[PDB]
């Protein structure tokens, strides 16, 4: 099991560490079908580019399934 | 072991946090086949382009299992 | 482990949440082999096409799981 | 995280149909004898593909087995 | 957890059940060889055929496992 | 798991059913290099045929786990 | 279970130890959209080359289930 | 779980099954890189042979493990 | 579970073996995107060249989980 | 779980079998990126041929993680 640290010292931790219920709001976000992901398309003859598509039904039913379980 | 957090703060929350019948009444859209995902599509010559196709039959029973657990 | 949700609660919900009974409904249409998937299919030289498909037996076999389990 | 059970006399009295204990173990028996069949595309050249029937594979047949053999 | 159905109940069930002495007699033919399974085989530039080709070792393997914990 | 089922009864079975020694046997076979798997080679430009390969050093692991666990 | 180093001896090791803040700290960035990784894109008729992308939404999320947890 | 068959069965046993040591013994020459495994490999156009490789890493690391439980 | 062998034996051990905090050491390294693996990639018509890329987001992210569960 | 043999039986093995602090020697030399797999590489046009390659970042990640339990 993860190490589990004091919300209160994540807070005045000088970089960011997300807390409980910011975990919650990113999970929510990708749930809604709000969120993107960065992928390799085909442009012809072998040749890909980068290009954003919408984050797939696979990771949207995970992050509610961890939704489901907080 | 996701930490379980308060319904009355979820609703507080000034970002949206997803309340457990809320999960439920998106996992019950990908159920009932009403949902969309963005994939990649051949169009020629190894070229592709985005579009929407309905969720897959393994994703909905995904759901599925997880409104019967609930 | 998900969330249960009261019944009663489920009934009222302004927006849709399958019960217990409707989930082994759409299980079993999916393990009689009456539902279908859209897939893409090539069409030539790269190019595809939207189609639907039967579910596969693997999706049937994991719904005839579900159903014996429930 | 198991699966809400519902009485089979629920079941049998519901207006659409759920398989019952008994219709599971049929329809996993059918896959197990090799008697079932699942629809897949098959290419038919250049890219091309048309869609057609082919017997349930035996990884899934295996699968239905191991199901029947726990019930 | 399979629903455990009573075996005099499975023997007078019109359609066919198969019984426990049975589902290891069909594992037995898998793991000494004796079956097959129909596949796609490439007959040329990307069209298939469709044949038949012996059980996997994978498969055998899997059988042999299943056998030796019943 | 599996319902294990008294050897007496394998025995009497009209069928043929692997006993747990025979299931070994079959298992030593694989792990000594002796047997073949069936797959399919290609023969040019998307052609294949059928052709008989070693079981794979994967597999072959697979039955010596097996066989150090009985 | 993994063996567990007490942080003081993290700390006055001579070679860097990430402590559980750090760790958190890195998930962090990740679950955040800040991090990307190196992947090998197609330039044409089977030649590749280096490039950076987004870390892909499946990784995000178990970032964020691990942040969930601690 | 695996039946556990009385060594002196395994002895006695008129086709060869393992006993424990020399389950050992294989794994040790996997474990050693002494082992080979074989491989369709490409020719040119498609068209493939059988050839013998070493045993890849994650097979080999799988016999370490599997000799330092033992 | 692994054999644990007392620490005081893998100093003295001729031949390398690492110690605790030598693993966190090097777990570290890649979770701090200090560490590359070889790939092969491709460079036209089928030919390819060992090349050495960044460790991926999935094995990194590995680390990071072991890191912070001990 | 792999049956366990004394080590002073393993010693006096006819054959090699490798004992816990070897098995920890071999892990130690792919968690150090000291070792490599044979793997095919393509030349051209479908042809390949045989090369080695630094074991991959994944492997050394398993080896690190068994370290850390032993």
């Amino acid at each position: 099991h993860m190490a589990r640290i004091d919300a209160r010292l994540k807070e005045i931790n000088e970089k960011k560490i997300l807390q409980a219920n910011e975990v919650l709001e990113h999970l929510t976000r990708i749930a809604l079908g709000q969120e993107k992901e960065q992928v390799l398309m085909g442009i012809g003859k072998g040749a890909e580019t980068k290009t954003h598509v919408e984050v797939s039904a696979k990771d949207r039913i995970k992050a509610l399934e961890l939704l489901g379980k907080a």
